[PDB]
């Protein structure tokens, strides 16, 4: 079977899991672990040369470290978290380069473990139909679109300074993941926004400023 | 440099090349000759008729760049593409060859995409909003659009029915009367057209 996909959004943080589920309390054990990220990025695709993997981060086991800086500052850990069993990587902005594959290899006193997974990089936007400028009483069509291929699995919708959440209703037809405005009026000029959830739990938060006139 | 000719890939198109005030004898311009050359974006030559008026017959051949003989004979010698292709796009020159005459023609072809983008982009029930797009990748925005809706092509014009703006157009409660083709034709500033189809199924 392959890997399991972790899809993330550009500009904003990711957070790839590589955590013992059953961590026996012992904090003094799970102190000493440490743990090698490495990244293979995709060449794009015979007799054809592997992949290459080069490290983007790593902690030393033992329950100290030894003043070394990170390598990839905007590839961080948790120190929080290796005292419960986390050795999860987070990408403080997701960028496109980031896509790829990341393998963990966590060397506790007794064992070592490996973690493997895809991570995947959409660009998320407020697709706005004709327009965002608008005429007072113009109709207008909003899709809370991520470039990810499949189709969330729900939307929801909410307008101005508050977050006041949008509901099916006579001046706002919701389908899939559009929202259509059938009559603008001043009160519809602001801030809209909308989020999309994924079957996976992967969620996108998008904002959009509909100008009126 | 060059003009510019655009096409729509999928449509025909035709790069044109034609005698100034060419009103011989229909006979005496078919003995003609042309070279269509082709500098994809390596100048090779794409089909050449030699002079004299007499045929090969190789027509079903490379049926995908043509001359259509009852221009030849009306002094047009112009390049017909049946399907556009992404890869016709590029520089092209032709050379027409009468007895005492000579052309040269040269263009740029660049080819873009049409694309009916519907929204929701399924099957729709009866009484549901749609909006469609009449959407070409040209970078300049066309000066006019017009659809039209049926077998028959009857025009759409803006009512509470069908509200047009921009390249758009909405249909705020589809009926059985809608389902069918509809068509959109974009008309950019220097005459060229897109015309674009789509079926829309409604239960
Ligand atoms: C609208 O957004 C959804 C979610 O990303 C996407 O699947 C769909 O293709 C988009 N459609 C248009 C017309 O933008
Ligand atoms: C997205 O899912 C995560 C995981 O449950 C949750 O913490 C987050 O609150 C969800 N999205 C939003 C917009 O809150
Ligand atoms: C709709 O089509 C026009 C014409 O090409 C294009 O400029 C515009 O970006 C398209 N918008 C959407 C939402 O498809
Ligand atoms: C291009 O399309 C427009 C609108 O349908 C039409 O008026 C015009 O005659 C067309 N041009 C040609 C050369 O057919």
């Amino acid at each position: 079977k392959e890997l399991p996909v972790v899809w993330a959004q550009e500009g904003a943080p990711v957070h790839l899991p590589c955590s013992l589920k059953s961590p026996n309390l012992d904090p003094n054990f799970l102190r000493r672990g440490g743990v090698i990220w490495q990244h293979q990025p995709d060449s794009g695709q015979p007799r054809q040369p592997a992949p290459g993997r080069y490290t983007v981060l790593s902690v030393a086991p033992g329950g100290l470290r030894s003043g070394r800086q990170p390598l990839h500052p905007h590839v961080q850990l948790e120190e929080r978290g290796l005292q419960r069993g986390d050795f999860s990587l987070w990408l403080r902005p997701a960028l496109r380069t980031d896509a790829g594959e990341y393998h963990a290899t966590v060397r506790l006193p007794n064992r070592a473990l490996s973690c493997s997974l895809r991570l995947r990089v959409g660009q998320a936007s407020m697709i706005a139909s004709p327009s965002g400028v608008l005429k007072l009483s113009d109709w207008v069509l909003l899709n809370c679109s991520f470039s990810r291929p499949d189709r969330p699995v729900s939307v929801h919708w909410f307008q101005g300074q508050n977050r006041v959440p949008v509901y099916n209703s006579p001046r706002h037809f919701l389908a899939e993941t559009f929202l259509l405005l059938p009559q603008v009026s001043p009160l519809d000029s602001g801030t809209w926004g909308c989020v999309l959830t994924y079957r996976d739990g992967f969620n996108v938060s998008i904002t959009y400023n509909l100008k009126v006139l």
